[PDB]
């Protein structure tokens, strides 16, 4: 019963926006598991950079890289969207805030900047996530170019229950040690692009850390969580959605709504 029914209410919601919804949810009280489309390729936009912060964290564990240390850019043509890197320019930023400014905000420097230096580039990222086991994640280009979400590319994808998966190692297992992995998760709960997608699904007072991503073109964009609700054991959602349009605009309502159908189908 409830996993079919689920599906066929995801259905008609990609139908009634005339586009397509990828969705894993994991109970990791229970271990139920709600998946459509989950095995199919969406488009990552900014949600990689979730797993860039991740990646740093791994770094700074294996003490490849100090937290603290500056990193100076005082030279640098910054990408469109470096809100925080701009701002701290010309005095340099940590690199535990420089890797928080690429999650909580999306910066597009913090990012670049930390894939050519610390994390070798597109390469280096997807090899970090073969290195905890998913198979699935791809990054090929930089931002901005990996944003295009053209239809039919497999550039710069992944699958709902491959980010649900790794979201799951990384914010839950043991990928990171107590310390880390819990400065790992006050970067999620910090983020700041999430309120109208996976938290609007759920009470106010449930904690939630998130890593949205929007590419602008063919309305494509995503959402993934790791959710503590009041006296449960915490839960993983992965909501990804493309348009058919190249001028359809994402729709933030259906990532909620999909996280709300897919919450219930676990429960």
């Amino acid at each position: 019963n409830k996993s079919d029914a689920a599906a066929k209410q995801i259905k008609k919601l990609e139908e009634d926006f005339d586009g397509r919804i990828g969705v894993f949810a994991i109970d990791t009280g229970s271990g139920n598991t709600f998946g459509y489309r989950s095995d199919e390729r969406f488009p990552l936009c900014s949600s990689f950079k979730g797993f860039l912060a991740a990646a740093v964290l791994e770094r700074v564990q294996q003490k490849k890289l100090d937290i603290n240390q500056k990193v100076k850019y005082e030279s640098r043509d910054l990408e469109y969207h470096s809100p925080i890197t701009t701002k701290y320019k010309g005095s340099g930023m940590t690199l535990g805030d420089m890797a928080s400014a690429a999650l909580q905000y999306s910066d597009n420097g913090a990012t670049n900047i930390i894939m050519e230096r610390f994390l070798g580039g597109p390469e280096g990222m997807t090899k970090f996530m073969r290195s905890i086991g998913d198979n699935e994640f791809r990054l090929d280009r930089w931002e901005l170019e990996l944003n295009t979400a053209i239809p039919g590319d497999k550039r710069d994808t992944s699958t709902p229950k491959a980010v649900a998966n790794s979201l799951n190692k990384l914010a839950l297992g043991n990928v990171l040690n107590a310390k880390v992995k819990a400065i790992y998760q006050n970067w999620l709960k910090g983020n700041t692009t999430g309120d109208a997608r996976i938290r609007a699904s759920v009470p106010a007072d449930w904690v939630v850390g998130d890593k949205t991503g929007s590419c602008g073109a063919y309305g494509t964009a995503n959402d993934y969580a790791v959710i503590w609700p009041k006296n449960r054991a915490p839960l993983i959602v992965s909501i990804y959605t493309t348009r058919k349009s190249k001028d359809d605009k994402h729709s933030d309502k259906t990532i909620a709504e999909a996280s709300r159908i897919a919450i219930q189908a676990i429960d």
